[PDB]
């Protein structure tokens, strides 16, 4: 019928490996490299984009739903600094998300073209 070690918690369901990111005190800067660097030791990342016409905000994308729940659990409420520019992260309302160009606005990691310098 089924395995004597089944399942448990409900595998914390899913919904999207997209995630949306907010700064609560934005003293410091920050960029697609930051945010990068962070997102990475939590999971393969694929692209990146960035807002800041009001307030500082952030969306984030990984390879697998895996990796993004890793995301949120190890970087919600984290800092970059060791103090102030504390993150805070939910998921975002698309299913998946689009890049144009790789700069310190917006960058993609899994384009056939995403450039290089070695």
């Amino acid at each position: 019928q089924k395995i004597s070690r089944p399942g448990d918690s409900d595998d914390s369901r899913s919904v999207n490996s997209v995630l949306l990111f907010t700064i609560l005190n934005p003293i410091y800067s920050i960029t697609t490299d930051v945010l990068y660097t962070i997102c990475n030791p939590c999971g393969p990342v694929q692209r990146i984009v960035i807002f800041r016409k009001n307030g500082v905000q952030a969306m984030v994308e990984f390879d697998s739903v895996q990796s993004a729940q890793r995301a949120k659990a190890s970087l919600n409420g984290a800092d970059i600094y060791s103090g102030c520019c504390t993150l805070k992260i939910e998921y975002a309302k698309p299913t998946r998300l689009n890049v144009f160009k790789n700069d310190q606005d917006t960058w993609d990691y899994t384009n056939p073209n995403l450039s290089g310098q070695g």
